[PDB]
């Protein structure tokens, strides 16, 4: 079960099953233990009021691939199939199931979120017969209870060469904010005269279906595909006509062309890769972490991943600093154009951040704790993070500057980076208060350690303000512009304190409390305000005892690991690398939950930090404060014989580490 | 677990659990295996387009009892309770759960669909603690995905003596056809000054909650109740205000008064009962059947039960001949005022039946195959029973005449019976076709055996037409009005044909096909057109093996039982009695599914049938064609020592049978 490219499950157990996702950064499809079904489908960029939090959310969408298959009268179910297996090929995001039906046929089905066509999905079904049999195939378009005012359509698009049957639905998100259209068709190899007639049934208020029968003789293979397109008014003004147009298009491109395009784009993604010799389980795990970040992001866009990417409704689909600090750094090293999309998401919401700042009495741009379509604040109001966790504004500025450092694109710095850095720094200049002693303070925040609420001088928050003001000043110099001299004066006197045991104090009320996740330790990495190895070690040893086993998210141990690799302590780095995700795993695909023993995968934020422990920690790779990627001292786990990181930085460098 | 009054389950197993229902003929609440939750709630009379069949349906409603209980911050879960038991007390429809929380406290909760107040529910909670502790109690009002455009309110109703905190939700059925209001409050014993402060949270789009803490001292019992009122625009013009009014009212009546009234009404229902000696399983099973009918009906109304009563969304809540022929006859004998509501339902829908006949080119009234709010046809269009299964009209007439036979109420005959009998006979007079031989045919129907579709001269349909015409004529005689002599001429010449072996032919195309359910046999009972014992017997011998084991509903073997009891064949009567329901049971409460090994309880139609096998078969009780209840020869199961039937007919007779 440790193939380095594939995740395998024999005989799915529906009582203990967490499905895996295929996605193209726009549509995610989460697997079902049941054959020829999907559990959930999510469309990026489509938000409406729905359940959790009383604020916008991703919306469960059409399970557009759901199919029912019958042989010689008899419905294929979990209960009457044998040798059933599922597999995720991470090389191309193919999810495959396969089974035997009695004495009649082997069935294999593979589905894909087509990597070049953001709104298109394809399933390919192969029937190999051991006896003569007749199949009945049905594709169902059930309108999920999250949508309303559905309409169920069917038509034939024809010319002399083709008969393309379209099963279409149109419906609305709960408040009517977004109109969703889905349109499906079957592709056959045999051509218009010989293809099965397609029947259409509309027997329920919330479900219609298209269906056909086909006689297959013993010893033959019969194939067909299902193509579906899924789009909304958030993506295009006329989703109904756009859905049908895209499914027509894809049908006339055909399976072969579509898959070849899919494959070419996946191949390009895997040109940046991490290879580990001597530890197959690590190898597979790290490939799964890469796979998920590649599936949940998309070059050449303004999309940014939620903490759970497209694996479901985790955190409502909202964007957090989980992007900037956790998922963004490994992507920026491996595929900068992905990082470009993530920061583009913020650039386009700068005006919304300006608006927040004005509503809360500050200058500049105040990015929201949680962000969705507009870029306004979308945190549930019962969570004090929304009003008071303010580091996110500095987190956005850090990643913007980092983009510049790694790409050296001064054209992007002038047009997009500087507007961000300038406005965020104007926010911090307005956010601080000078005291009698000439120090600057930032009072009344929720810490990165979110258990500490309405406290003063949070170490991490204070550190991001310092960085934000310093990077905006560095950027003004790059661009030949005059920065407010106040920005450096402030950065230099923002308070960061130590306790009497010589440990960095997390906040002004901090003595010895348990903490939710890493905060003071983040000044060592990523912020690198603390670079004295003794201080790093003092702070590690103190805080590593303060994280409880329960209810603490995977935004911690990866950092411990990373700093221990930078201090060249192999055993401890490897201990914290495993502890970061292994306690969080869900069967049968080793997906990652947010917290230890949790049941809410897939926490791509978690994957993002572990990838940093691997690349920046074991690989010793580092964004150089002066430009590009450098390599610092590192160690490997004892049992890893070789680590190979490919496609790094704009020179696409390969790094090989050994003992 | 064979208490004759109580159904009981130890340690509910959620992987194999079919909940039991409490109901007052208006609201039904179906149990959850989870402590202090309910699975589903259904309000009678509220219909909208929703899922199955693309036609009107009962809607899942607010799970208004749902409660969360914590002890010093620790919520109750499966893994921290023990000695968890559930019980349904059939004497008063009380559903009770009980459990122990760790070794700290014991908890019981009993809930009720209050019998006298159709729109009000009550749950009483009792907590006995060993040590000092603090409880947190939350009542959650989650808007189900079946409803839309919800609003979540909370307010305090006060005077010098009380503070009634109301948690209210108002929402709409899928098309906006019905507006639903729910309003809950907590009742305390301790009085306004000492009662807990109630907090309100609205943290989700689709859920709000009211909560309180309370300190309980070591060795003391703390008791509180939750009252809920659930009502719609189908029942009142202003449900929002009526729901709050009703809960205020119930709150100031108080628990004690509310339960006393409930008990009195249940006590009356059980004045008609069936007692079996020598077979405890039978006794419990039969009580369960009576309980479900009593719970799923209501005297002094125009309500009629669906095939699944208020147990869920079975057959979309629609009314079928399952009332008139299956549920109605035991209710007529035991509690005629329940039968009076069932036929009232048809009386107030006579104009819609006249409209149906006109639209399908017939005279008089043509009752729909499936009925709901208006009395128009509600059968899903994909089912040819809607257009072609016409015997329903004669089934309505039969029940209307029986009502008169049993009660002797000639004032009702004039006002309500005769309108029905006259219009329904006018239908049949227009529905027959005379042939060259002077016989009357009824062509192109779906048979009671619904596997026979678009066939001629169905036995059961033809018999219901004869009976309809005869009984209309007799009604005319009683009332002194002139009936068409054609009714009698047509009745006496409607075709009922024999095969060469002398067996009643099901329809003109019938030879030896398997059949879905009893049809020719129904001519013996209930119609009594076949009285000759050798004919009854030859029809039984031919047809009894024609019903397959699978996918055949519980509308067959109860009739075989009854007929064998009338033929004085104890072994066969008892064989069919058990076969009618025991292969259809689901755990842990022995609820009845529609079919053998099915999974869609509670099929109240199948219970009605069995209750006829017991009352009319084993008890020998019969509606006398001349008026009243008579008794014919019968036999008991060998192992039954005594069968006692109480509350029969308008004189409330007790029948006792022994070997
Ligand atoms: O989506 C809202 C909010 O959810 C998570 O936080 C909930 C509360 O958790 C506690 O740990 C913390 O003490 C509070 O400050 C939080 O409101 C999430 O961690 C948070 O980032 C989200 O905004
Ligand atoms: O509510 C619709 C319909 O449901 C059930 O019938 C479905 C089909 O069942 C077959 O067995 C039969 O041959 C057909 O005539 C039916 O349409 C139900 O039995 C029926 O009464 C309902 O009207």
């Amino acid at each position: 079960h440790q193939d380095p490219w594939k995740l395998s499950a024999d005989k799915p157990d529906s009582n203990n099953y967490y499905g895996e996702t295929v996605a193209n950064g726009m549509i995610g499809i989460i697997s079902s233990p049941e054959p020829l079904k999907v559990k959930e489908v999510v469309l990026a960029g489509t938000y409406d009021i729905y359940k959790r939090g009383r604020v916008s959310s991703f919306i469960p969408n059409y399970n557009l691939l759901n199919m029912k298959l019958a042989f010689n009268g008899e419905s294929v179910q979990t209960y009457n199939i044998n040798n059933y297996k599922q597999e995720l090929d991470m090389r191309n995001g193919a999810f495959t199931g396969s089974f035997q039906f009695k004495d009649l046929a082997t069935v294999t089905y593979s589905y894909y979120a087509l990597r070049h066509l953001p709104h298109c999905i394809m399933m390919v079904v192969n029937i190999n017969t051991q006896k003569d049999t007749e199949i009945n195939v049905e594709n169902l378009l059930e309108t999920p209870s999250s949508l309303n005012n559905q309409q169920n359509y069917f038509q034939n698009i024809t010319n002399t060469h083709v008969n393309i049957p379209l099963l279409t639905s149109v419906a609305f998100t709960p408040t009517g904010r977004s109109k969703i259209a889905v349109s499906n068709t079957f592709l056959f190899d045999e051509g218009k005269k010989l293809q099965p007639e397609i029947l259409h049934r509309m027997n329920d208020a919330d479900m219609h279906a298209m269906s056909f029968d086909k006689k297959i003789k013993a010893g033959k293979t019969y194939s067909f595909a299902l193509i579906g397109s899924l789009i909304s008014s958030d993506h295009i003004n006329d989703p109904y006509n756009e859905a049908e147009r895209l499914t027509i298009y894809a049908a006339l491109e055909g399976k072969s062309r579509l898959l070849n395009r899919h494959m070419q784009e996946w191949n390009s993604l895997w040109q940046s890769d991490i290879q580990v010799e001597g530890d197959p389980q690590a190898q597979q795990d790290i490939r799964s972490m890469l796979y998920h970040l590649y599936s949940f992001t998309r070059k050449s866009t303004s999309l940014s991943p939620s903490p759970m990417g497209l694996s479901g409704l985790g955190y409502n689909g909202h964007v957090f600093w989980d992007t900037e600090i956790w998922m963004f750094p490994p992507m920026l090293l491996l595929h900068p154009e992905i990082a470009k999309s993530m920061i583009e998401y913020r650039y386009q919401r700068l005006d919304a951040a300006r608006k927040k700042a004005a509503i809360y009495g500050y200058d500049g741009a105040m990015f929201p704790w949680e962000s969705a379509d507009s870029g306004a604040e979308e945190t549930p109001v019962n969570a004090l993070t929304g009003a008071f966790e303010h580091h996110v504004t500095g987190d956005v500025a850090i990643a913007a500057w980092q983009y510049y450092l790694v790409t050296g694109d001064k054209e992007w710095l002038k047009e997009k980076g500087w507007p961000i850095l300038k406005a965020t720094a104007e926010f911090w200049a307005s956010r601080v208060e000078k005291n009698d002693k000439g120090e600057y303070e930032i009072k009344n925040v929720v810490a990165a350690d979110e258990w500490a609420e309405n406290i003063d001088n949070n170490a991490y928050t204070n550190g991001t303000a310092i960085r934000n003001l310093q990077y905006a000043s560095k950027c003004a110099t790059v661009l030949g512009v005059i920065a407010p001299k106040e920005w450096t004066l402030i950065a230099d006197k923002i308070l960061i304190s130590k306790m009497s045991n010589g440990v960095t104090r997390e906040h002004d009320s901090y003595t010895d409390q348990n903490i939710k996740q890493a905060d003071a330790n983040l000044l060592a990495y990523p912020l690198k305000l603390i670079t004295d190895k003794e201080q790093i070690e003092r702070d590690l040893k103190y805080y590593q005892t303060k994280i409880p086993q329960s209810d603490t998210p995977a935004m911690t141990q990866a950092i411990f690991s990373l700093l221990y690799s930078r201090l060249e302590d192999s055993d401890q780095a490897y201990h914290w690398f495993k502890d970061a995700y292994q306690p969080n795993l869900n069967p049968p695909f080793r997906v990652i939950s947010e917290c230890k023993g949790g049941t809410n995968p897939y926490f791509s934020t978690g994957a993002g930090g572990v990838l940093q422990a691997v690349i920046m920690g074991f690989g010793g790779l580092d964004i150089d404060a002066a430009g590009g990627i450098k390599q610092v001292k590192s160690v490997l786990p004892k049992n890893w014989k070789k680590l190979t990181i490919t496609g790094i930085g704009i020179e696409k460098k390969t790094f090989v580490l050994t003992h």
